[PDB]
């Protein structure tokens, strides 16, 4: 087990401030002969809910919010035990973030947003409007440089502007996300997306950007603006670029609805060191001399820490995620919040790529967030169809459902509740994508004339050898 007894260990995503992290780690050391080792393992968003399952994994682990409530319906979630003193010391906003079942499951820590960042000096004054941005690009280009770069391979970029005029995730009515209602399929949505894909046709941005590629771009002035959340700026302010942050564009007259996230830290149900760590989060993290050192290795955001909040709000920066914020809505934290997040990928991914036409496309984004859970094994997958499409009660047959091209032959079982797929990867594949470091195969799933896709994705060193 990674977790031992006396020593804690704590996962935290590469890009936030680890550093600063391990900071607080070595001053709750020398206070308390526990060592604290913090790591950034990659994906580890899904490596967690893996280990944990066997109780390996870390003590603690740090992400958004939203993937907490499916770690915690899989019991992999120690429920955190803050007396009456400690909560009022938080803003509501964020407890409530961290609850499920009538639970806390985590310790909220920091909030998230995606604010519109700029370069003064190529751009005085930013567009207020997303129609503003093709011809704004055609002057740029004509300069060497060009208008927006942002990371195109994660959903939690292109949202904002798909949910402008009238996307969603999950219909909330009385209190409780309906799982069949995805509004992602929806006019509002199409109208997003859409426009995205015509800057994309336009030449006007590349489907292929991401991360990497955005950040340096416009941090080497290449490019005019980006969009990206408070932790980018530690890199930012060292290209010496002189740049500001400000709202979103606004879409059809509407303004972008960025997810808002919380950033929780969540103690592991196998860990025997829930005290211990109960107390590192408690007294020495969220404190105001503690999210210091993380917040000065990379900005936390809108800290929940109403001591410190208050104490930085005064910086423009943080001014805008808050007004960025406002204009969003928050994220579910329920279990199929992953399975949406996927169809969404997804279905970006093969719209820019022109690979399924925007309307098909998020037609299937529904489909597979509302009914389809995709397992991916070493030369098999499985494919799990919820039997109940999008909740009529009426079910379908296994003849009704198709996988992959002509020669897959799939094993078929099927329940009452659902209708499983066995199928061998390489026989069932309709493609698959080399990658630097990845191997994605991908295949479809047909119900009905809509097509849902299914894809598998691998490290490049499986080849070596047997597939
Ligand atoms: O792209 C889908 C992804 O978005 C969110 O993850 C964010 C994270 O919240 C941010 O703080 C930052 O680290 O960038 C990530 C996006 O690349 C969701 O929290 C995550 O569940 C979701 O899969
Ligand atoms: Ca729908
Ligand atoms: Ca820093
Ligand atoms: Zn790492
Ligand atoms: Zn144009
Ligand atoms: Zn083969
Ligand atoms: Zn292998
Ligand atoms: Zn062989």
């Amino acid at each position: 087990m990674k977790t031992e007894e006396g020593k804690l260990v704590i996962w935290i995503n590469g890009d936030k401030g680890y550093n600063g992290l391990a900071e607080v780690g070595k001053k709750f050391e020398k206070d308390t002969g526990i060592k604290v080792t913090v790591e950034h393992p990659d994906k580890l968003e899904e490596k967690f809910p893996q280990v944990a399952a066997t109780g390996d994994g870390p003590d603690i682990i740090f992400w958004a919010h939203d993937r907490f409530g499916g770690y915690a319906q899989s019991g992999l979630l120690a429920e955190i035990t803050p007396d009456k003193a400690f909560q009022d010391k938080l803003y509501p906003f964020t407890w409530d973030a961290v609850r499920y079942n009538g639970k806390l499951i985590a310790y909220p820590i920091a909030v998230e947003a995606l604010s519109l960042i700029y370069n003064k000096d190529l751009l005085p004054n930013p567009p207020k409007t997303w129609e503003e941005i093709p011809a704004l690009d055609k002057e740029l280009k004509a300069k060497g440089k060009s208008a927006l770069m942002f990371n195109l391979q994660e959903p939690y970029f292109t949202w904002p502007l798909i949910a402008a005029d009238g996307g969603y995730a999950f219909k909330y009515e009385n209190g409780k996300y309906d799982i069949k209602d995805v509004g992602v399929d929806n006019a509002g949505a199409k109208a997003g997306l859409t426009f995205l894909v015509d800057l994309i046709k336009n030449k006007h941005m590349n489907a292929d950007t991401d991360y990497s590629i955005a950040e340096a771009a416009f941090n080497k002035g290449e490019t005019a603006m980006t969009i990206n959340g408070p932790w980018a700026w530690s890199n930012i302010d060292t290209s010496k670029v002189n740049y500001g942050v400000t709202v979103l564009p606004t879409f059809k007259g509407q303004p972008s609805k960025p997810f808002v996230g919380v950033l929780s830290a969540g103690i592991n149900a196998a860990s025997p060191n829930k005290e211990l760590a109960k107390e590192f989060l408690e007294n020495y993290l969220l404190t105001d001399e503690g999210l210091e050192a993380v917040n000065k290795d990379k900005p936390l955001g809108a800290v929940a820490l109403k001591s410190y909040e208050e104490e930085l709000a005064k910086d423009p920066r943080i001014a805008a995620t808050m007004e960025n914020a406002q204009k969003g809505e928050i994220m579910p934290n329920i279990p199929q919040m992953s399975a949406f997040w996927y169809a969404v990928r997804t279905a970006v991914i093969n719209a820019a790529s022109g690979r399924q036409t925007v309307d098909a496309a998020l037609a299937a984004a529904q489909t597979n967030a509302a009914a389809v859970k995709v397992e991916c094994l070493e030369a098999e997958l499985v494919v799990t169809v919820s039997r109940d499409l999008f909740g009529t009660g009426k079910l379908v047959q296994p003849g009704d459902l198709t996988l992959g091209s002509e020669g897959c032959q799939p094993r078929v079982s099927v329940d009452t509740d659902v209708v499983r797929f066995n199928a061998q990867l390489h026989e069932c594949s309709s493609r698959v994508q080399m990658t630097k470091d990845a191997l994605v195969y991908s295949t479809f799933l047909l119900h009905d004339r809509v097509e849902v896709p299914i894809e598998c994705r691998y490290p490049r060193l499986e080849h070596h050898h047997h597939h």
